[PDB]
């Protein structure tokens, strides 16, 4: 996972 600061959630 990658956090994603533009919409405040985690990648997968």
């Amino acid at each position: 996972k990658t956090w994603n600061p533009a919409t405040g959630k985690w990648t997968e």
